[PDB]
C-alpha cells in the first residue's frame, strides 16, 4: 500500500522535478500506469492518499489534478515542521545527542560538502530531520510526520540550495554534540525558515502557480 | 463521510463511557448498523478511518477492535497536543487574545463553574482548544488535528473532573486576556499535563487495558 503510493508519489515527483509536469496539471492515471507497470485501481488508490497529504486535488467524476503549490502550501509545510521538529528537539535533546546515528548522518554530510552528491545529501537530510522526530518514541506524533512525509519531501526538492543545506546541517549537529540545546534549536529554526526563503524564490522556475 | 464517521465514532463513545463495550472488545458491524440504520459498507469504511486515528484496530480477515487504550495511549495524545496547542498559542497569541470568540467561550466557561453541566463543558472545552489551532491559519497544522480530533475526543471524556478543568481553562483564558503570554503557555502545559494524570488515574475504571 505505501509501496504502491510511494511508487506513484516518487514518479509524479520525478516529473514535476523535471518540469514534464506542471503544477496544477491535470493526472491521467493510465499514463501512470503504463509508466509503473501497476494497475488502475492501485493507482486510483495511491492517488486518493496522496489527496491525503494535499499532493493532489480531487476532483470527483473529473479526475486528479497535481496541486497547484504555492507560497502558502510551502510555508505551511515549513511551519508545521518547524513545530514539530522543534518540539522533538527541544524535549528529546539528550536522546538525540547521543544516538550513533547522529554520527553516521555526520559522516554523510561531511561527503557532500565535499562531493556535492545530491543522493547522500537527500538521505542525511531525510535521516536527521527523522532523527529528531523518532526520538521522541511517540508513535502518534512519528506517524504524524510520516503521514506528510511526501509532502515534505517534495518540497524539499523545489529549491536548489543543497550544500548551503548541507552546511547549516552540519552546524546544527555540531551545536547538539556540543550540548548547546538552544543554540540548536535556534539553528534549526534558522535552517528552516532560510528553506522556506529559497524555496518560495525559486517556486516561479516552476511551470504555473 | 465526515459524516458516517462522526455517528459511529459518536456510538462507540457512548458505549464505552456506559461500560457496555470494553476496551480491546471485537467490534460487531452489524450490530452498529442496526443501532445506526446505515448499512455495511458505509460503517465498514468509518472503522477503516477511526482506524487510521488509532481507535479501531484492524485484523485482516478477522475483523474489528476496539483500541486496548492504554497510558501511552493517554500520554501520547496529550503529548501531541500539548506541542500543537502550545505551538499555536505562542506564536499565534495576539489573534487569538483578540478573538470574539474568546469572550463567549468565557461566557461558557462562567456558567459551568456554576450549573455544571457537562455538555456546556464539551462545548467550551472543545471551542477553546480549536481556537487555538485555528488562529494559526495553518491549514495543515488544522487538518492534522482535525485528523486526530476523535482521538483527542475520546481522551478527553475518559476523566471526571471536568469542573477543574473548567476553572483551569477560566484562568488560562485570564492569563491570555491580560497578555500574560508566558503565563498562558504556562498554564496550558499545567493544564493538559493535570489531565493526562488524571485520566491516567481514573483508566483502570474501564473495562480491560
Ligand atoms: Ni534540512
Ligand atoms: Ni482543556
Amino acid at each position: 500500500v505505501d509501496l504502491v503510493r510511494t511508487k506513484v508519489y516518487n514518479l509524479l515527483k520525478e516529473m514535476i522535478l523535471n518540469h514534464e509536469l506542471k503544477l496544477g496539471e491535470k493526472l491521467n492515471v493510465r499514463e501512470l500506469s503504463e509508466k509503473l507497470g501497476i494497475s488502475f485501481t492501485p493507482v486510483r488508490d495511491a492517488l486518493l492518499q496522496l489527496a491525503t497529504e494535499g499532493l493532489v486535488k480531487v476532483v470527483p467524476r473529473v479526475g486528479f489534478f497535481v496541486t497547484d503549490v504555492d507560497e502558502k502550501f510551502i510555508r505551511e509545510t515549513i511551519e508545521t515542521r518547524i513545530m514539530m521538529e522543534v518540539f522533538c528537539l527541544e524535549n528529546y535533546f539528550d536522546k538525540i545527542a547521543g544516538s550513533e546515528e547522529l554520527l553516521e548522518i555526520k559522516g554523510e554530510i561531511d561527503d557532500v560538502a565535499a562531493s556535492a552528491a545530491r543522493e547522500i545529501f537527500d538521505d542525511s537530510d531525510e535521516r536527521l530531520h527523522k532523527l529528531f522526530i523518532r526520538a521522541s518514541g511517540n508513535e502518534l506524533i512519528i506517524s504524524l510526520y510520516e503521514k506528510i512525509w511526501d509532502r515534505i519531501d517534495l518540497v524539499r526538492h523545489l529549491n536548489e540550495r543543497y550544500v548551503v543545506s548541507n552546511r547549516e546541517h552540519k552546524e546544527l549537529i555540531e551545536r547538539i554534540i556540543s550540548g548547546d540545546k538552544e543554540g540548536a534549536i535556534e539553528k534549526l529554526k534558522e535552517h528552516l525558515k532560510n528553506v522556506e526563503a529559497e524555496t518560495i524564490k525559486n517556486l516561479y522556475t516552476y511551470e504555473r502557480s
